[PDB]
Formats: C-alpha cells, sequence, structure tokens
C-alpha cells in the first residue's frame, strides 16, 4: 500500500512523510495533478490524498477510473459548500488543511485501513477476496478491474452450484456492454482454457441437462 | 431505519430533529444517554448519534454491543485529543457540534446511508442478509443476534448443500466450549420449532442418512 500526497509545498509533505512513516506506510509528494496523474499511472496507491483546490476534478476521475480506491482531499477553507461537493463529487473523507495535529490526519487514515486485507471465499490453496476486489492463486496476489476478471469473480462466489449460460449473462451483461452477441460461447471455452491452466484443478462440468455445473474440487476441508 | 439524537439542548436537537426529517428519515431527541440507552434497548436504530461529551464510554460499548451500526458523535471542542479518542473509543465519524450548516451534517448521513439495502441470499418472497446480520420474511425486516440466529443464517447460505450433525455443532461452537456432541438434538429441535413458526414454509430436509440436508422449498417451482 502507498500514500499519495499531491502538494507543491515540500515542507508540508515533509512532516506528513515522517508522520505516516510511524504506521509503516509509504508517502509520495507531487506538484500539480499532472505529476500525480502521470506518477500514479506507473504506480498505484491505496490512499489518494491531495490538498489541491482542483481536487474535485481529480477525485472525480479517480473515483470513476478507480472507485475501488480511498480518497482524502484537504482544504484550508472547510465551508459547507466544499463539504457537500467533496461527498457529492466523490471523496472518501475531507480534512481541514491546517491539519488538527498530523497524528490526527494519519490517525484517520489508520482507522480507515489498519490490517488492509480480507477474503470471503476460500477453497483449497486458492483464496478469492471479492469485497476487496482482489484474486489470489498459489499465494500470488493479482489485482482485477475489467470484464475479463468480472466473470472470474462471478464463479468465485456463486461456486458449488448450477450455472446456466444465461446465468453468466444476467450475472455479467451483453447488450448494455455492446459486447458481441453469443458471448457465453467464446467466453466460457476460453475462460476454461485459461482457468484450469493457472489453477491446475478442474471445477466446472458441461452438460446438456441445463448448462455448466460448478462443483467444488476434492474435499478441501482441513484434515 | 431510525435516527437517535442525544442532546441536552432541546433547541439544537430540535432543528436537527426536523432537519433530516425532510429527507424522509425518522429521528428522536433525548436528554442524557440514560434515556437513549433505555430507549434503544427496546427499539433498534441504524444511525446512533450523540452530542454528549461523556459519550466516549457509551459510544465505545455501542461498537462492542453493536459493531454493525453507524456512530456519529459531535463535540463543540474539535481537539486532536478528542478526534483520536473518537476513532479509538469507537466512533465512525465525528462532527464539530457547531454544525457547518445542518444540511451539511444530513448530507453526510445521507451519502453514508442513501439506499441502504442488500441481500446475499434470496428465494421466492423470502430475503436473508447475513453480511448485515438480519433476516427478512414476508416483507418484514427483523434483527437477530442471539445464539440460535447465526445457525439460521448458516443453513441459509449453505442452502442446497448436505451438512452432517457434528458440522453444525462445531459450526456455531468452534471455540472450546461445553458442546458435548449430543446437544445437537436439542438445538436442531428448537430451531425446527422456531423456524417453521415464522417461516410457515419448510426449507430444511431431515434425513437419518449423513445428517440434515438443506434445499429450497419443494413447491418453489410453479410446475
Amino acid at each position: 500500500m502507498r500514500v499519495l500526497l499531491i502538494e507543491k509545498n515540500s515542507v508540508l509533505g515533509g512532516e506528513i512523510e515522517k508522520g505516516l512513516n510511524v504506521k509503516g506506510f509509504m508517502a509520495d509528494v507531487t506538484e500539480s495533478l499532472e505529476d500525480g496523474e502521470y506518477l500514479m499511472d506507473i504506480r498505484n496507491y491505496d490512499l489518494v490524498m491531495v490538498s489541491d483546490k482542483n481536487a474535485l476534478s481529480f477525485v472525480s476521475r479517480i473515483k470513476e477510473k478507480h472507485s475501488s480506491i480511498v480518497v482524502l482531499v484537504s482544504s484550508d477553507n472547510p465551508t459547507s459548500e466544499e463539504e457537500v461537493h467533496a461527498f457529492e463529487q466523490g471523496a472518501d473523507d475531507y480534512i481541514a488543511k491546517p491539519y488538527r495535529s498530523i497524528k490526527a490526519l494519519v490517525a484517520r487514515i489508520e482507522a480507515r485501513l489498519r490490517f488492509w486485507g480480507s477474503n470471503v471465499i476460500e477453497i483449497g490453496d486458492l483464496t478469492i477476496s471479492p469485497d476487496e476486489e482482489k484474486i489470489i492463486y498459489k499465494g500470488r496476489e493479482v489485482e482485477v478491474k475489467g470484464k475479463p476478471f468480472e466473470v472470474l469473480t462471478h464463479l468465485a462466489r456463486h461456486r458449488d452450484q448450477i450455472v446456466s449460460k444465461e446465468q453468466l449473462l444476467d450475472a455479467i451483461w451483453e447488450e448494455p456492454e455492446m459486447v458481441t452477441p453469443n458471448v457465453i460461447e467464446v467466453a466460457i471455452n476460453q475462460i476454461r482454457q485459461k482457468m484450469d491452466k493457472p489453477l491446475g484443478i478442474s471445477t466446472v462440468e458441461t452438460v446438456r441437462r441445463r448448462g455448466y455445473r460448478f462443483c467444488y474440487p476434492k474435499p478441501a476441508c482441513e484434515e
């Protein structure tokens, strides 16, 4: 996890840099959104913090381009106008720039995410965390954010149950996504040729009785 | 949903009372927390807010006695010492008592709770939401957190699956406790009599083989 501090004043970024260090978090200082937009492109950050007034525009694109991320905007003018705009535009939390006491700022970031990590589904050595939008295989952590991984998260949860072709559709989409008609055909034959490879364990059965039946692998129950 | 506003000043708790009401929310004003604690024990609330300063100890147990609830404490003295103690003691958010502009406070309560409504399991007209810890039957929402509640939600998720008797024993009582592999007959018998009463529809199949099997109602299909 990394923290992004978009501030032109290196002095204020200096104190915060040694402020979150106590939590063992990494801090990054940038100038205008341009440096933050170009710097974040090569590296992703868990906490997106920016004290720039044009933050409303930046957080707006960060919320839609990456809603699965935290945003902490600041402002030396905590007025009711910026308060509603911060939550309406798309801000996870807003702190008065003047900083109540540094530890007050980081403290809010700490309670926001201390352990940072969770998982809902767990089968064998494979662990899928749909709440945190994160898939793990063989102990390998991989991020997800697209239609190709969307289905991967679908069977990840509704596993161990019957799955018809219409099931993936209504569980994913087709018309609204302007996808190519009959997407279940190429999407399932490939996802399987791409899933059994990395996992190495089969967990899908094809039958004409209904469609595709997903069954948990050999007893993954602890001995 | 319901909102709880504890404030010794009826004038301030008054404006808020009729403030968020415009959003179509329900709210009640009380004096000391004693009234709120004696009023909430008989009625449950989703948003529990308090402007009392000695609430630190109260809001603290609220998270313990109700970690699945929202907590909004206020304070006419926004000091870094109270802020850290607010998140440390047990507060989801803290607002400077003076209120930025009422609507500003309600806006934060709305964004945090706009639609509020989800369910991981669904079947026919019955709805069950274990993540939020709540059972819904015949369009009636009811909260449960006793010993025989998690067991009901347990078979709700593991629906359409076979489960042995011992599994249930270690499912709710996994930590070392006086389980004595034999009380299951009592817990299962009590659940069967406590589940059919409310849900006039059976959803559990009892079979001497293996143990108890869970499946959706037999007449669920229109046939």
